[PDB]
């Protein structure tokens, strides 16, 4: 569990306050379990809503992996995303699933797959899936705050950071104690970063400062 209390103490540093972030005040509960089928946008084409399969479970998170592709690329989504919903969702809304983008058949045998991989599938059920956090409606960060950050590069990992500067709606992330090369520019709306505090909350392991 990391000491923010004394790190921001000792750095001279606040945390950005929790108004900042569009996350819930608490950490939702997360209910999922590995093996569960749900629907996605594929990070590779988020036109396109897939069948996806909780493969891990970490704090609020869980990790997916979409069914028929790959499993090299893996992503995260907090059971409070938006971008997660239970099967029917899609249709209920006048859409149709599609085939991952790195869907390993061709694509005509994608009819048959689906109804292969929905047979006596382990389903999230939609009670299950938490409802969106309100949202803050301008910028409130600030240039030095401090905050917990998903490393884009390797996203299993969340990071101490540090807002370096801000244009309008967006803010750039650092890595304490890493070379700038993990810092990304974000909007302040992302679901990609939190206040400090928040993964020892909801038992998300938070990496400390690289050593660099």
């Amino acid at each position: 569990a990391f000491d923010w209390d004394a790190y921001l103490e000792e750095t001279g540093s606040e945390a950005a306050p929790a108004k900042c972030f569009k996350q819930a005040q608490n950490p939702p509960n997360n209910d999922f379990k590995i093996g569960m089928k749900l629907e996605a946008l594929d990070p590779r084409n988020v036109t396109s809503t897939c069948i996806a399969t909780v493969v891990g479970v970490l704090g609020s998170r869980l990790r997916l992996r979409l069914d028929g592709s790959d499993s090299q690329n893996d992503f995260w989504r907090l059971v409070d995303s938006t971008e997660i919903h239970a099967i029917g969702h899609c249709e209920k809304n006048g859409g149709m699933l599609q085939p991952p983008l790195g869907f390993c058949m061709n694509a005509s045998s994608w009819p048959g797959y689906l109804c292969k991989i929905l047979n006596n599938a382990m389903v999230a059920p939609e009670e299950i899936f938490q409802p969106e956090p309100p949202e803050p409606e301008e910028n409130l960060f600030k240039v030095g705050q401090k905050l917990e950050a998903v490393d884009k590069k390797n996203p299993q990992l969340i990071c101490c950071a540090t807002v370096d500067a801000i244009k309008d709606d967006q803010i750039h992330v650092t890595f304490d104690g890493w070379r700038g090369a993990f810092d990304y520019w974000c909007n302040y709306r992302s679901r990609d970063i939190f206040p400090a505090g928040w993964c020892a909350r909801s038992c998300h392991p938070m990496q400390p400062p690289g050593h660099k």
